């Protein structure tokens, strides 16, 4: 595996709402991945219908698009080996219910309309959503200081 | 399930020694649960043989009373959807050996005999344990400003 | 001077509301302090009142007794050496924007209409407060297994 | 003073580089502002240059854009009342070694040189800085669910 | 079994490079156990091959020997009941990947040459390993002030 | 001022009774400062009464040697431009009592004869209470992969 592989993170209205911001983000930076894009945005309903548009067909759908749209997110890339699916796993089960406290979920979050954070489940839809929510140029290349400490060649 | 499940948590006379009243209480807290009733007690032997009487049989019962009158208690309610089961998951195994790190005993304690605290086991038994150590009128109605970020509902 | 000084402490409607019990409680945990009493309460008009008798002619009286019976107020006894006047160190400046980084309301609060907590000014006043917010039963008499590491023989 | 009084905040390389984001962020967070930009950059030496334009004359001028060309930054604006005055407070002195522990740069940074962050220090500046790092529509305009706790009217 | 039992915890060089010494520390204080020895050392290329003995025919020894030189570590000794099993508990899977959020290695670490801290498996590892990195005479006799609220009589 | 300029920082045996050693270490790990010497012991009575020495005609002298006898210490050297002064700052005043929330006493203590740590107050007394405390070669050469974020030099 690569650790140059990329995942897209977003923190969800209710996680900006609720003053989450600081503590997810050190969740991925304690692990030692890498922040290569960061934006507070609020995006348009037609970006979020295709964020999410494998779901049209769900009975949820509208309720989740309104939900995402009711206030500001903070789009993330996030970088490093096994980054998408570790970054599941620091995110925790979709369902709350279901979450291991320890996780951001099973730390923060109750309800699955109202599960805190989005983060991609695989690397093709990875970089589906990179592209959708950022430009290119928004994609900051740099060196971590303890990348040789964080991996073995 | 509903959002307005109530269970009982105290915690034991060992974690109020240890000096863990605070953090219990975030994690509750934090995941989004409303406190509704609290208070510091000394509860009488015969209550506390009450609260166990389902184990009255056991070995362990005449020390677990007497651990549990050792030192003050804090006793509190918690709201929320699966408050009941989810506290157990906050709570960890009930022999912290068995319990995982990121749950209270997996952060806290090592003794089955001294396991910091307690959670009701079941949403009849939470409404007995509530009813067995709490007034009616120890139970404050509020609605938490953050309700609608938490819950879908 | 002794250690067995005792004050009041309280988290009022603002510091409950933005789940900050479990860190306040924490601030004095760690420093060595007893807890002695604890309840979520949600006192009569003619308590909080009286509570403020001092501040009856000032202006905004009217309105801070209002908020502070807009929601649960969290109300402690916290014991030993100088607690009354530590106790109102760590609570920090009474308008936030006075106070220090590393205070409760250095950390935590912007407004002094808002300023998340309230702490006895001095020892005659917290006696008077302690005996306006609590009845004597419900006060713990116990022994910090810690006592004789916090304080000098 | 006005609620809606916003500065630039930035976090400088050496805070990026050493795994600060998170709990730079939590401690704006915590205090009760609010996040209204954010934007992980990597500016052009031109940028840099106009906004420390002041200190050209300074004899550390040509080190400290390079150290500021030396990676990313996380550049963001916070709203609150006296939010430009607090977040100085916040942030500590400009040299670390007069700082406070508590302040960021007092918990956190040592060199004058390498002090982690950046905060306006008038509201004149403040909306010069903010124009020179943010396009407007960068500005996301919300109401936090707890407003009415942290502000009095 | 006995609360005496006694385990080998070490923070590599890459967990001390990365600034994990408070925090992993106070990962097991937390939990209850007692820190009977500690040192900071950069032990000899020698006893690091006699500490990995058994793995001398993988095809990652001399890499991790040679990584294992390459900076301080913080080596310990951890004395409570069953402190071996559940030290390795907290530390977490060997490969971080298979790790779970809240222990040492799923907070902190992503790849198995670099998953930050060392622990004995099994009681007879754990007294060879005190004997290969410690003298007797720096393991430190003390009773903690809170045994009695870990562990049941 | 020289960045290898080292201090002498001990945790006293309330300190470690009281389950601080983590927290410690991490207020001098986060400020950047490096650990380059660490050991747990149970020094002689001679050798505390010399590192006290200057206090041998003062009342509290005899009370003072039998305290810190009365339990481990953890004593360290940390390594960073003016750690002297910057250190003290960090431990707070000698007496709680007069401390700054945000400090390690400000934090954590309230009695002068249990004030958890002990730093030294002079360039000259640390180099004295360094050679004191420590044999040559339990002083670690390393250089931190961080040190150009830390440091401007
Ligand atoms: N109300 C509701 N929302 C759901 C349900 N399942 C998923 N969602 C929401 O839709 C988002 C996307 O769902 P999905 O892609 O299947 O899960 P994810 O990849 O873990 O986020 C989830 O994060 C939830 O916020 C459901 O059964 N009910
Ligand atoms: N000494 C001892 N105490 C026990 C044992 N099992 C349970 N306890 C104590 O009894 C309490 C109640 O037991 P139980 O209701 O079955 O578990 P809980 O609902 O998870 O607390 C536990 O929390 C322990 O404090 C045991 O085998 N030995
Ligand atoms: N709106 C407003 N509220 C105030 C003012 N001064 C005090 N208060 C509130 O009144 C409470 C009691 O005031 P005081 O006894 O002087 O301050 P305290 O003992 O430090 O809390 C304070 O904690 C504030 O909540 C003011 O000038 N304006
Ligand atoms: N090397 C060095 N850098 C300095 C000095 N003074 C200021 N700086 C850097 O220049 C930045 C801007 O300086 P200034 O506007 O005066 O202080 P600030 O507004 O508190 O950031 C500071 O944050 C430091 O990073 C100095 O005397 N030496
Ligand atoms: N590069 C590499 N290093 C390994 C591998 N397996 C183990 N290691 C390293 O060797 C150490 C000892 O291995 P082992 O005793 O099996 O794991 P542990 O007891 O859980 O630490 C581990 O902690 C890793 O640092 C591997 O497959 N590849
Ligand atoms: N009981 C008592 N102990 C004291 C007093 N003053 C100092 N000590 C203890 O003596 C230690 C050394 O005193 P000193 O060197 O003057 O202060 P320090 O350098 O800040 O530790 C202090 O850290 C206290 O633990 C006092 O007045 N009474
Ligand atoms: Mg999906
Ligand atoms: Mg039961
Ligand atoms: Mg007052
Ligand atoms: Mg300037
Ligand atoms: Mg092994
Ligand atoms: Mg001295």
């Amino acid at each position: 595996s690569m650790s140059n592989e990329q995942t897209f993170i977003a923190i969800k209205p209710d996680g900006v709402q609720r003053g989450l911001i600081g503590p997810i983000i050190s969740r991925f930076e304690n692990r030692g991945f890498k922040l290569v894009a960061m934006k507070l945005v609020s995006p348009p309903q037609s970006q979020l219908e295709q964020h999410y548009a494998d779901l049209s067909d769900k009975p949820f759908f509208k309720g989740l698009v309104s939900y995402m749209l009711s206030g500001p997110i903070c789009a993330m890339v996030w970088e490093g080996r096994d980054v998408v699916k570790t970054g599941r796993t620091i995110l925790g089960a979709t369902n709350p219910l279901a979450s291991a406290p320890g996780t951001i979920r099973g730390d923060f979050a109750i309800d699955v309309g109202r599960n805190v954070c989005h983060g991609s489940d695989s690397v093709e839809n990875a970089k589906k959503e990179i592209a959708l929510w950022f430009k290119p140029e928004e994609l900051i290349s740099w060196k971590s200081a303890t990348f040789d400490w964080v991996y073995e060649k």
